[PDB]
């Protein structure tokens, strides 16, 4: 049995297409090798720590896959204190020599902004999801890195809530660090009658049914989560008796278009 | 004695697997199994042909103790297979093939009846029901409830099956409100309505089933039926463990969640 540690089981997190795809990848690998799986169910970090600890002491799992990366994560200290095997789907920031499978999110973001720049965009706004997770930080860094390279504004705003998003409401295109925040952005733009792409363009990360069928279809970065999961599943099985990066691609849709 | 429960999803294809209903029911099942000491295994097949042999391989490999079908389909080969091998299982949905098979579900017929009634009370008289393709029981039940209400108030009962996005667009006096049988079909409808510049709720109204982040944050927010999938999952998880340890049919309530997509006409 492999333990799958999600940062949270809360609706806004578990319902993210990313979780579904990564899990599908892992199940594909584990099924073929006679392994079952177990997912954490805690909604907050405090419970997650004691849930994962209860998991380690009850020996209900053989190894873990950490489905997120967080600087100074109590969970990683826990796993290391009890010498349990594990790997991360994201960047390794707390312990050296830990196996981690991830996309080069800084590059993914650098490339996305570059693509938009070449469409004619000069005023780009990056909406960052709340929290201090490595992936969000990596994407904001890539965005600001490109903006500094071509000397354009680098407005980066952290959205704490739907109301904070409304009050924040001009850039020619808005990039959101994740699809769930993107859905909220489209909602607010529709409320304020800002037509896409006529009045404003938008782009986000993680291609899925949600971006393809959004209102309107969203240009996004495909991070191939299926591959991340399959790789994570196989690699941890290998461990139980290194940095692997998965490529990304830009999927052009209705939300972006050449501007003059 | 694998202390594992096999989860049979109709398909692992994006459009299906990404449906928030799946994430919610799984979380519910997981809450039940983790506290009682059970593991989990979910199918990965993307079509019925592969799923059958995957399930049979699971049964023969003795890799699981019991199953939970996360769907219900008339004349499902999977159910014939499960009964032939006498393996314990329960259905999250309406039991249609073998009597005495335990099933946990919402009263989808009444949930649709109530949504249509709610819309009728707002002043709607020309309601269009969009049905997702497939012969799945849940979808048939919702179309049935809609038609029963239209029959009780003697109004139009236009019910159309959507095979794909293309058929949706082609499908396009227009109805005053459109109900979709599920959130994913609903996302596609909102996409088409936006393309055709039909504002919601000003130009037309919409409503769907399965309240979730996707309905609460749709464009615009969607009035929807809350079917409490986490409870369906928790209930299904505890019920299959009860059977494996040591028939029954359980229904989970539904409530209408009112949002921006609907308003008095």
């Amino acid at each position: 049995t492999i333990g799958l540690i999600q940062k949270s089981s809360a609706p806004e997190i578990r319902q993210n297409p990313f979780n579904s795809d990564v899990l599908n990848g892992i199940n594909q690998a584990c099924n073929v090798r006679g392994y079952s799986t177990r997912m954490t169910v805690s909604e907050n970090s405090g419970d997650l720590y004691h849930e994962v600890k209860t998991m380690i002491q009850s020996k209900s799992v053989d190894g873990f896959i950490l489905l997120y990366s967080l600087k100074d994560d109590p969970i990683e200290h826990l796993l290391n204190e009890f010498k349990v095997p594990y790997l991360i789907v994201g960047k390794s920031l707390n312990y050296e020599n830990i196996i981690h499978i991830d996309n080069d999110n800084i590059d993914a973001a650098y490339q996305l902004t570059q693509y938009l720049y070449h469409l004619g965009h000069r005023h780009i706004l990056f909406l960052q999801e709340s929290g201090h997770y490595a992936v969000t930080e990596d994407r904001s860094v890539g965005f600001k890195q490109y903006c500094d390279d071509v000397k354009i504004s680098n407005d980066c705003v952290v959205i704490k809530s739907m109301n904070d998003l409304r009050d924040f409401i001009m850039p020619s295109v808005i990039i959101t660090s994740d699809v769930m925040l993107n859905m909220q952005l489209l909602n607010v733009l529709y409320e304020y009658q800002l037509r896409i792409p006529e009045d404003i363009q938008t782009a986000t990360f993680n291609t899925s049914f949600l971006t393809e069928n959004a209102t309107p279809s969203q240009t996004s970065v495909n991070i191939n989560p299926d591959v991340l999961g399959f790789t994570a599943g196989n690699t941890i099985i290998d461990v139980l008796r290194r940095e692997k990066l998965i490529s990304t691609q830009i999927v052009e849709r209705v939300s972006t278009t050449k501007i003059e």
